[PDB]
């Protein structure tokens, strides 16, 4: 199957809470149409993803909602194996080289140059329709 490398059972983290029922642990739960909808603005905030293990990942896809609140245009993505020292390895925030997302709906997917070594996985967005994050999917391969 498409998805054999992506770990099963990550755990998510979110302190600000959620709307309706579009709880955290949505955004993990193998499902692209369930979604984790921040209840207010996520700007700045971390959405961590705990994967439970450190693997070395390859690369990431995200899926967030099509064209409503909380679609995502810009984001950081953190990396950490303790989970107290974080390290950038992605953004598309104003300032760098990588366009901001389309609110399409599709999969946008991260390559990394070379397997990185992580547990946790920290998702700053930086700019989003309405200011919310809505994360239908994310998904870390091995
Ligand atoms: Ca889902
Ligand atoms: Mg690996």
């Amino acid at each position: 199957d498409p998805y054999r490398n992506v770990p099963k059972d990550m755990k998510t983290e979110w302190k600000w809470g959620q709307y309706s029922s579009d709880e955290p642990s949505k955004a993990v739960d193998g499902d692209d149409s369930s979604q984790f909808h921040s209840q207010d603005s996520a700007i700045d905030k971390p959405f961590i993803i705990d994967m439970q293990k450190a693997y070395t990942i390859e690369k990431l896809e995200l899926l967030f909602r099509k064209n409503g609140n909380g679609s995502v245009k810009r984001a950081e993505i953190y990396s950490s194996l303790d989970g107290v020292t974080y390290e950038k390895v992605f953004s598309n925030a104003e300032g760098s080289d990588i366009a901001p997302w389309a609110t399409d709906g599709e999969v946008k997917t991260i390559n990394f140059n070379k397997p990185i070594k992580v547990r946790y996985f920290k998702i700053v967005t930086k700019e989003s329709i309405g200011n919310f994050l809505a994360m239908r999917e994310f998904r870390p391969y091995k």
